[PDB]
C-alpha cells in the first residue's frame, strides 16, 4: 500500500507557537528520504495552507474556534481524499488539535476504523471541562459518539460528526489527566493503559491485550494517533507539555513495531515535536530524531535487521 | 484518617552534614500544600529541636551515641503521642538513623506492625559489624528481637527495645550490602527483592508478593520507611550514598501506589534527601521534587488521574 | 577455577584507534585487584606484544589482513595454553577482531563450547558483504562452519578453522544489524535475542530461553563475548559504535550474575572500551567501571551481598 505524508503545520491549539515548524524539522531530519528506503511507495503532498480566520472571538473559554474549525475541516478533506484512493495517510503535525481533521477524514473512508492514543494525556476535555480554552486537550471529546449533545455547538465545528464509540479507542501511556477527563473515562468505560498498568503488565501484555480487545471479533483499519509527549522528556524533550516517568524509547517502538505486524495500519499521526521547545540544539536533534524512528519503525524496519526478500547475499 | 507532618532534621547519623536540611527543603518544594489538595486532613507539627548532648564520647566504634540516642527517644515520644491520638504520622528525615525514633513510637500503639524498607542498603550493622560507628547504617540492628543482646548496650539507647521479629520486615531495592549485614539477613532468614529479584519478577509481582507475605494472615498496620537512595542516582542524586542500578521513578511510584491501594498505611518515613550534596542546583529540585512525588503517591495522588467523587464534571 | 587475565591492546579491527589502551584502563581502574578480593585465584598475564605488519595491502575491501589474522593468531595460542592449563582466560580488546583469536583457541580445548554474544551488533559480515573493510564486524563469520568457503581467502586467516555451528551461538541485545548480517543470521537460523524480544520477554525470560536452548541436553562450556556497546550509551558511551536503545545497567549485570549460576563461565572477553572516545572525563570513568562491574559480576559478586563460608559474624 502507497503512502501519503501530509503536513499539518498548525499550532492554534494551544498558547505559545513552535509546533507549526515541526513538519519542516521532521522532513529535515531526511523523513521522506528514509522512508523511500523501505518496501513501501512514500508522496510527500507538501504542506497544507492554513488561514488565520479574522477576529476570531473565544468562545466562551475556549480559544481560537473558528481557526481550529477551519484548519481541521481542511485537513479531514485532504485525509479522506488519500483514503479514498487507498492509500495510508501520514499526518505531521503540529499540535493534537488537528487530530480531529484526521481522525475524521479517516473514517469517512474506514467508518470501522479504531484508535490507539498514545500519549502522556487523555485529551478528553470538552469546552465545558476545559481549564484553559486550549483545543489541544479536546480532540477526543470532539470524536465520541457518546458525547453527543454534552457540550454547546463550537463555532467553526459544524462540520464535525462524531465518528468513534468509547469501545473503539485505547489510551496508552497516560499520567497527567485531569479530574473532569479522569471521570470522563471511567464513566464511558473507556479501555486505557497508564504507566501504572504498563509497569504492573509490561509493554508486551499491553500490546497483546490492547490487539484483542481492539481487533478481538473482527480485524478492522488501525489509526495511530502519536503524540510524542507520551515518551519520557529525556527522549523527547522539545513539546508543550512533558511529563516524567513516560515510555521508554525502547517501549516506544515496541509499540509501533506490533501495530506493523498486525499490518492493519491505516492512519499515522506524529504530533506535537515543537523545536523552540529544546533546550539546547541536541535536545530539538534528539526529539526530531526518535519521531523519525517511530514513523520507520510503523513500516517495516525491525530492530532485528532487514532486508530485501529473493536477494541472495551470500 | 488525618495526617502529621513531623520534621527530624537530623544528621548526627553521618559523618558530614545536610541531611538536617532535608525537611527545609522538602517544605519548601510545597509539601504540606500539596498535601493539603488530597482527601486527606494536614497537620504539620512543624521541626522537633534536637538538643546537642556535650562532650559525646565514642562509645567505642560507635560515634555520637548519646545524641542519636536522646533524639530517637524524643521522635518516638512525639511519633507515639500523634498515633495514639489516631493520626498517620508522616516524618521528615534526617539520616536513616531516625528510623529507630519513628518506628519505636509507632510499635508503642501499633505492635502488630510490619515494615516495608525501600533502600538500596540494608542498615543492619550491630555495633560489633559497622565498618564505620556511623549509626545510619544500623537502624534496623536496633529494632530487630533476634538481635537482642547479641551487642553491647550503647549509650543513650536504654530506652529502646527491640518491636519487630525478622519475619515482618521486608527489603526492596537492595544493591549494597556488608558481609556482616549479608551474614545477618541470611541467618535471620529475612525476606528482602534486591534488585536482581526486581528485574527478575518485575515491580509487579514483588508487590504482589511483599503483601501476601506481610498481609498474608492478618491485615495489619505497614509502616514505610523510605530512603531516597533506593531510587537510582539519575533520580534523586542529592544523598549520602547514591548506587547506580537502582529503581526507577516509575518503580518508585509504582510501590507507593500500591502502598496506597492496602488503605493500611500509617506511618511514613521520607529520609536521607540531602540538599547540599547536589552536584548543581536542579540535581537538588529534582531529587526533593520526586521525594514529593513519593509522598503524594501514598496519598491518593494516581498516575491515571483524580478526581472528586459525587462531583459532575459534565 | 584460577583466573588468567590476558591483555589484548588491539585496534586494527576498525579505522580509529583508541581501543588498544582499553586493558590499560581497565588494570588502572583497579580491575586485578578487585577480582582478587572474590573466591577466585587471579594472574594477569599482562599484554600481548602485537606486531605491525609491513606493506599490509588491503586484500581487495577488507583492511589491515595480515596484521589482525597475525595478532589473533597469537591469541589463540596464549588462550588455547590457559585454558590447556584448566584456567579460566579473561580477554581485555581491543575491538571484536579479538574475538576470533579468543574463541578459536578456546575451542582447542573445549570444542564443544557455546558462545554467548551480547553486543549491539551481530559482527556476522563476511568479506563479500561488509560495507566497509573493517574487521571488527567479521568475527563470527570466521568461526561459524556454515559458512566455509562461502567467501574467498584473507591474508593472514589461514590458521583459522570453523569451530563452531550456527546451532552454538545465542546473540543478545541486537539493534544495529546489516540487511547481509541479517540475511545471514535468518538463513542459517541463528537464535537471537535482539532488543524487541527483551522488551517483550523481560531479560529474566531471555536468559532461561538462552540457556535451555544452548545448556538443553548436555552441559557445556560458556564463551561469553561481552561487547561493551551491547549497553545502553547513557552507561558506555566511550566506544566506537553506540546504539541508542541499549540494554541497562540492570539488565547488563543480571545477564552475567545467571551466567554465574551455571557454573560454567569457561571464557570471558570485555571488548571496545575506547577511552578516547569519551567526550568528558566522567563519560570514559563511567564506561571503564561499569566493565570492572560486569565482570566481577561474572565472577560471583551479587547485588544481593557476598559473604564467605564458614565465618560467623555474629
Ligand atoms: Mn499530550
Ligand atoms: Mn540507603
Ligand atoms: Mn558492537
Amino acid at each position: 500500500k502507497p503512502i501519503e505524508i501530509i503536513g499539518a503545520p498548525f499550532s492554534k491549539g494551544q498558547p505559545r507557537g513552535g509546533v507549526e515548524k515541526g513538519p519542516a524539522a521532521l522532513r529535515k531530519a531526511g523523513l521522506v528520504e528514509k522512508l523511500k528506503e523501505t518496501e513501501y511507495n512514500v508522496r510527500d503532498h507538501g504542506d497544507l495552507a492554513f488561514v488565520d480566520v479574522p477576529n476570531d472571538s473565544p468562545f466562551q473559554i475556549v480559544k481560537n474556534p473558528r481557526s481550529v474549525g477551519k484548519a481541521n475541516e481542511q485537513l479531514a478533506a485532504v485525509v479522506a481524499e488519500t483514503q479514498k484512493n487507498g492509500t495510508i495517510s501520514v499526518v505531521l503535525g503540529g499540535d493534537n488539535s488537528m487530530a480531529i481533521g484526521s481522525i475524521s477524514g479517516h473514517a469517512r473512508v474506514h467508518p470501522d476504523l479504531c484508535v490507539i492514543w498514545v500519549d502522556a494525556h487523555t485529551d478528553i476535555n470538552t469546552p465545558l471541562t476545559t481549564s484553559s480554552g486550549n483545543l489541544h486537550g479536546q480532540p477526543v471529546a470532539f470524536l465520541l459518539k457518546e458525547l453527543k449533545g454534552k457540550f454547546p455547538d463550537v463555532p467553526g465545528f459544524s462540520w464535525v460528526t462524531p465518528c468513534i464509540s468509547a469501545k473503539d479507542i485505547v489510551y496508552i501511556g497516560l499520567r497527567d489527566v485531569d479530574p473532569g477527563e479522569h471521570y470522563i473515562i471511567k464513566t464511558l468505560g473507556i479501555k486505557y493503559f497508564s504507566m501504572t498498568e504498563v509497569d504492573k503488565l509490561g509493554i508486551g501484555k499491553v500490546m497483546e491485550e490492547t490487539f484483542s480487545y481492539l481487533l478481538g471479533r473482527k480485524k478492522r483499519p488501525i489509526h495511530l494517533s502519536f503524540d510524542v509527549d507520551g515518551l519520557d522528556p529525556v527522549f523527547t524533550p522539545a513539546t508543550g507539555t512533558p511529563v516524567v516517568g513516560g515510555l521508554s524509547y525502547r517501549e516506544g517502538l515496541y509499540i509501533t513495531e506490533e501495530i506493523y505486524k498486525t499490518g492493519l495500519l491505516s492512519g499515522l499521526d506524529i504530533m506535537e515535536v515543537n523545536p523552540t521547545l529544546g533546550k539546547t540544539p541536541e535536545e530539538v536533534t534528539r526529539t526530531v530524531n526518535t519521531a523519525v524512528a517511530l514513523t520507520l519503525s510503523c513500516f517495516g524496519t525491525k530492530r532485528e535487521g532487514n532486508h530485501k526478500p529473493e536477494t541472495d547475499y551470500l
